[PDB]
């Protein structure tokens, strides 16, 4: 049943993962991650990680397991293995308020990507072709990024280390749209400080972006995955998940019970 855990993240990625005012850990994959062990009767350590390196970190055994905002994606489960979800969100487009992107006619409000049918692949090739000289930016090494790299090849991509750098850039005028998901994305347009940034575009789901927010966990580690999926569905089944999710991101993302 394990003593104590050291569980990675990030600290770059508001509001699941960031720092406050004093430089601690805090957030909602933190808030989470503590109730979590507290449920399976463990000690729970949050250490700081980057993105880049966090997946190799945990397979070489320098922690537990990794809390991150890290989606449940194809590529990343021949690597680690996932607990069932904890957060379920879409993702869609980001650019400026003064954007003519934001008058694009979005003919397919949510997109699906399991399977990919001609009109979904039409919508698609759309805002492929609106996006042919626009600039995007991405963070290095996410769903973003390999959905932009597998499904728009055409589209100039540049990747940034952080969000927060890509956030910057597009404030700065130096890139001219995103990609991210609407848990990233709502809060951040929330803000009064960003009422020049907007979300655009189909709503999107599966596919490369896979099945929903999950605790990174080594494959060999069966009953930590074990302990983690009850942990989860007791928080979502009390609404623990669902309170969590409405204070740090200001709406409900939480999953439903029977999958
Ligand atoms: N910077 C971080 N700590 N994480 C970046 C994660 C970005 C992305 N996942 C987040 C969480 C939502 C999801 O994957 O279902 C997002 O799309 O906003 C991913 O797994 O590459
Ligand atoms: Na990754
Ligand atoms: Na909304
Ligand atoms: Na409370
Ligand atoms: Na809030």
């Amino acid at each position: 049943d394990y003593k104590s855990i050291t569980i990675a993240t990030e600290g770059s990625y508001a509001p699941y993962n960031f720092k406050d005012a004093g430089g601690k850990l805090i957030g909602f994959d933190i808030d989470l991650g503590n109730d979590l062990c507290k449920r399976m009767n463990i000690e729970c350590k949050f250490v700081e990680q980057a993105w880049d390196g966090i997946i190799p970190s945990l397979t070489a055994g320098r922690y537990d397991a990794i809390m991150a905002a890290m989606g449940i994606q194809p590529a990343r489960e021949k690597v680690i293995a996932f607990s069932r979800p904890y957060l379920l969100t879409p993702m869609t487009f980001l650019t400026t308020a003064d954007s003519p992107l934001l008058k694009t006619q979005v003919a397919i409000e949510n997109l699906p990507l399991d399977n990919i049918t001609p009109e979904q692949k039409a919508e698609l090739d759309k805002f492929t072709k609106i996006f042919e000289g626009v600039k995007f930016g991405v963070q290095a090494g996410t769903s973003h990024e390999a959905f932009m790299k597998q499904m728009m090849p055409s589209v100039q991509i540049s990747t940034y280390d952080t969000i927060d750098n890509v956030v910057m850039d597009l404030k700065a005028g130096r890139i001219d749209a995103s990609l991210a998901s609407v848990s990233f994305l709502k809060p951040l347009t929330d803000k009064p400080d960003n009422k020049d940034l907007k979300m655009f575009g189909p709503r999107m789901t599966g596919g490369l972006f896979g099945k929903g927010v999950g605790v990174g966990i080594r494959k060999e580690d069966a009953d930590l995955k074990a302990l983690f999926d009850k942990a989860i569905d007791a928080a979502i089944a009390d609404g623990t998940v669902q309170k969590l999710s409405q204070q740090w991101f200001g709406y409900d993302a939480s999953p439903k019970q029977h999958h």
